[PDB]
């Protein structure tokens, strides 16, 4: 549910013409916002139409405090991985030809640039041409990788927890499990004399993307071969999968268990992309959810 922007113009030599058109899909009930960036490159010395689309927005982690009177078993949730997908739904003629990132990326910032020269070359290079265009997220204890569905008509990104230190202790992951005390991701203590719900570290201590939100900056290169059809199919969706981490004391010591992606939150939008007069138009929204 939102808007989209009317198209700015700029031309930039007399080859190359820039168009740029903002749509907005939100999802007030999962906290999850899409800003949706279509850039439109008319290069008359190319024979190709190209999209640079750059994804931002908001994705709420879906973080669940324990209930502090919990004594002997608590849990609480987390947001443990975020997922965002681009895909091309119709139309032969277009095709998901690059993005940013394009690999794998454990940094606690990724900073990417995206180039396009006069002729249809398109550059991406580590850190901060007709056009240009960066990428800029952190995700401290998470790592980037691209879904393995990724394909010539879809390309996805996963920002999943990866190394989490709880103070000296770690890294831990959503896999990690100790033979005695589990998954001691965001266990306080392993013999605490505390209630469940009071022996977890404290939110500060957890990772941003964990407890918070992440603000995903992604960039896809659709590619129009100019022949056939117009308009094409598009549909991007900003998904958390969220944990839920437990603790429990059996009488001697307390151990951790993490369920991965136990309730999952999905956000999908879908486009008409009219590449002839480069205007976007929602076709449809749709909010899932997942709760095992």
């Amino acid at each position: 549910e939102g808007k989209i922007t009317p198209v700015s113009v700029k031309k930039v030599d007399d080859k190359v013409t820039l168009y740029k058109t903002t749509a907005t899909a939100d999802s007030d009930k999962f906290k999850i916002s899409q800003i949706l960036t279509f850039n439109f490159i008319k290069d008359k010395s190319y024979d190709k139409d190209t999209l640079v689309l750059k994804a931002t927005g908001n994705i709420n982690s879906g973080f669940v405090k324990p209930n502090p009177n919990d004594y002997d078993f608590s849990k609480l949730y987390w947001g443990a991985k975020y997922n965002v997908s681009i895909s091309s739904q119709s139309n032969d003629s277009v095709n998901v030809v690059d993005y940013a990132p394009k690999n794998q990326n454990e940094e606690f910032q990724v900073q990417n640039t995206l180039g396009y020269t006069f002729g249809g070359d398109i550059s991406i290079s580590n850190g901060l041409t007709a056009f240009s265009e960066t990428i800029n997220y952190k995700q401290e204890s998470y790592r980037t990788t691209l879904s393995r569905n990724t394909n010539y008509k879809n390309v996805g990104w996963g920002v999943e927890a990866h190394k989490i230190m709880n103070n000296g202790w770690g890294p831990y992951g959503r896999d990690s499990f100790h033979p005695t005390y589990g998954n001691e991701l965001f266990l306080a203590g392993r013999q605490s004399s505390a209630y469940a719900g009071q022996n977890f570290i404290a939110q500060h201590q957890m990772p941003l993307l964990s407890r918070s939100n992440f603000n995903p900056e992604f960039l896809s290169v659709l590619s129009h071969r100019q022949d056939g059809a117009k308009k094409s199919k598009i549909t991007v969706t900003y998904q958390r999968e969220m944990d839920l981490y437990q603790i429990r004391w059996n009488g001697f010591y307390w151990a951790g268990a993490n369920y991965k992606n136990f309730k999952t939150r999905t956000f999908k939008s879908t486009y008409e992309i009219d590449w002839e007069n480069h205007k976007v138009k929602l076709l449809d929204t749709k909010e899932t959810e997942n709760n095992k």
